[PDB]
């Protein structure tokens, strides 16, 4: 995805490094 970030359902917070 990386199309979204601290806002998505399945968004993480330290996996958001990946999770962009």
């Amino acid at each position: 995805n990386c199309d979204w970030d601290k806002s998505h359902e399945k968004y993480d917070w330290e996996l958001w490094d990946k999770w962009c």
